[PDB]
């Protein structure tokens, strides 16, 4: 038996910004009191990920990355009641401590004991559970799942359906929740409505899928990227439009599509300016934009209030807005009973050891969603 | 008989920028088809007012100012069905159509009839029923209530009770409400919680009364002015801290004295720092905070969309999302059946002659709202 011993296992070791991933031994600590060991089986590569190759996201490195992943149960710490070895989980890169005034509240779900906001790489109690080479290794948002084998925190990791297909369910740890829940959730797009989604890759797709389940009427997908056109239609875009292929700016351009302004707006990108855009052509009284992407590190955007005194309203979530143990296995469940789709996001399956393949493929624009098998 | 005939009448006639008003004899027109000519009982000084004195708020001069006021129907236009001459009325500078997109939705009030967004200075039609010296004199948000006879789109008036006091109830055709709706309206301000008013004037006034009218536990008011802390206690804040007082940045100061942040914020000033402060000081994941002041003329503020991402909202509104010509009759028959104080805002009272000493009682910090009696 592996409980209490230490694992050596390959992990994708990210030591510098701006470079390829280490494909190298790991050495994964038991865990401790309240934590839980997994055995990873799959996991897919998310914008986020490359991120933090890309400096984009600020995080201390050298780091394990990886958040969007679906594993086994090698062994538990002390003190850990929800999950069993041999369960199926889903790391939850927004915990659900249920004890803080946000897990509390009906309505929140950026728990306090988030590593997001100010990141630390490390777990709960402040330390590694990783070596590499000898020297430790940071964590990513309690999760680090580009390992054969990651240790969590119990507060972020989700039993899921014994049932389920990891290969798959994956995606429910970031993109599919996040943009489904970012329309049904956040925005709560309403029957009959309009709605623009800036960005056509995983998230952006999931966001369309939401805006569908709700009864949107009209769905206009937004990229610059016009070979993303054809899947977002298949998931229900209504029209895709590319704003390169315009003189005016496309603010203005979705405004006189829509007869004078969308009733939901999603940035689904990560650029300072289509958040701003995307805030603008929701209509001035009464539309709503909600930010998903992420921003680069540290920048401010600029806008003018009077886009919100007449009427309009801006949010932004992380994780569409779900508590994310609370959801995870219920969304799991949903999945299994064909409630939504997850292999229109699927567009390339890769081994783990070929990782950098598969940010390759993300980054010239030809995946969507590449999922690792380990 | 004055119906059919131009009234000459006296008005404050602001001849340009940043100078007093000129208190002389201008030409009013008879009402054309769907207009209502209007005698002026009593009107308030609200700071938007004074933003187009200032120059804070552009719109086209010379102009007849003045939008928070009550008087009596002097005569109609043919085709007014709403209002009849002698009944009471209140003038509605956001119009309700009822035929636009925005009047037809449950939630906007920002009809697209409005003459604020792209200010004319006009009455529906383009032209004006105001003449001084010769020259024609622009109007203001269809409304221009700083003269003793005004003309006014039916789709921009209201009536109310034939009972009302008119020198109280003019406040609920600007400050009153949008202090109150920003509130119960926009906000949804839910009992219990913890509230953050910034700006103690008219407004903000009428913003904690709709907080304590919602059972907020808690109402804390921010202003420079410690002169303004007595009245905002009395009309129901529980605290209220000057920023002055303090080393760190007053957001700060309100997220530790909310043990992590407010419910619901409201920028109630006109300032682009104060409006990033106040979206800052509600709780990262599911605060709150609700634009209300009016900001200077074409200038954008700068933020870190992180503050929304994580979960926060924010809105603005025009008078306190409040469908104008349905809300306004509603509210004074509350006033009437006690449901809302309004002699707590109305620090002074004089003629109308004296509207340039109730400017300066404004501008020096000592009055909260002037009624000008005509
Ligand atoms: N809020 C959350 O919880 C959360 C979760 C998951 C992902 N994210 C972020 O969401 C964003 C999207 O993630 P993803 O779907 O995996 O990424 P992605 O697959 O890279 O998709 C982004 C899309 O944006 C398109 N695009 C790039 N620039 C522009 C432009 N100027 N105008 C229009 N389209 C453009 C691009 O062609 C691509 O199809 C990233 O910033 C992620 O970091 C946020
Ligand atoms: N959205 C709407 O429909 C609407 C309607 C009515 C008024 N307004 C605007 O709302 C704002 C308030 O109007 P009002 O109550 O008549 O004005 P007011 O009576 O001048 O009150 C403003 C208050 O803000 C205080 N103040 C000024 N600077 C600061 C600061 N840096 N920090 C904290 N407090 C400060 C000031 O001392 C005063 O008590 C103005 O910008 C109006 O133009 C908007
Ligand atoms: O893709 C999900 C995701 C986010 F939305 C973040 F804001 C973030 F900081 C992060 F690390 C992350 F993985
Ligand atoms: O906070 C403790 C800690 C460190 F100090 C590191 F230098 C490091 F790489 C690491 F992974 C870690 F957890
Ligand atoms: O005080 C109400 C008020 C506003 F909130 C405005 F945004 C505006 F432009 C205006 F003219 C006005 F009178
Ligand atoms: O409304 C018409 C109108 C004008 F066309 C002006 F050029 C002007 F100065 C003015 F005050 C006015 F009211
Ligand atoms: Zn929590
Ligand atoms: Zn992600
Ligand atoms: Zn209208
Ligand atoms: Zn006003």
């Amino acid at each position: 038996s592996t409980a209490g011993k230490v694992i050596k296992c390959k992990a994708a070791v990210l030591w510098e910004e701006k470079k390829p991933f280490s494909i190298e031994e790991v050495e994964v600590a038991p865990p401790k009191a309240h934590e839980v060991r997994i055995k990873m089986v799959a996991t897919g590569i998310c914008r986020t990920d490359d991120h933090v190759v890309s400096g984009t996201l600020v995080t201390p490195l050298p780091v394990i990355a990886g958040h969007e992943a679906a594993g086994i149960v090698e062994s538990i710490g002390e003190g850990v009641t929800t999950v069993r070895p041999g369960d199926k989980v889903i790391p939850l890169f927004t915990p659900q401590c249920g004890k803080c005034r946000v897990c509390k509240h009906p309505e929140g779900n950026f728990c306090l004991k988030n590593d997001l906001s100010m990141p630390r790489g490390t777990m709960q109690d402040g330390t590694s559970r990783f070596t590499c080479r000898g020297k430790p290794i940071h964590h990513f948002l309690g999760t680090s799942t580009f390992s054969q084998y990651t240790v969590v925190d119990e507060i972020s990791v989700a039993k899921i359906d014994a049932a389920s297909p990891l290969e798959k369910v994956c995606l429910i740890g970031c993109g599919f929740s996040t943009g489904y829940g970012s329309a049904v959730k956040v925005a709560k797009v309403t029957q009959g409505s309009t709605c623009a989604v800036f960005g056509l890759g995983g998230v952006g797709l999931s966001v369309i899928m939401g805006c569908k389940a709700a009864g949107a009427a009209r769905i206009i997908g937004v990229d610059i990227n016009k070979d993303k056109f054809a899947k977002a239609k298949e998931v229900g875009a209504t029209e895709c439009v590319n704003p390169q292929d315009y003189k005016k700016p496309i603010q203005e351009v979705l405004t006189e599509m829509s007869n004078g302004g969308v009733d939901f707006s999603f940035e689904v990108i990560g650029r300072l300016d289509t958040m701003v855009t995307a805030l603008s052509c929701c209509q001035e009284a009464y539309g709503v934009s909600v930010i998903v992407g992420v921003p680069p590190d540290s920048q401010n955007l600029s806008m003018n209030p009077m886009l919100l005194l007449s009427g309009r309203t801006w949010k932004g979530a992380i994780f569409g807005g779900f508590k994310s143990k609370d959801s995870v296995p219920k969304l799991v469940a949903d999945f299994m009973a064909k409630k939504f789709a997850l292999d229109p996001l699927i567009t390339h399956v890769l081994p783990f050891e070929k990782i950098n393949e598969g940010f390759d493929l993300l980054r010239s624009g030809e995946s969507i969603r590449t999922i690792l098998t380990f």
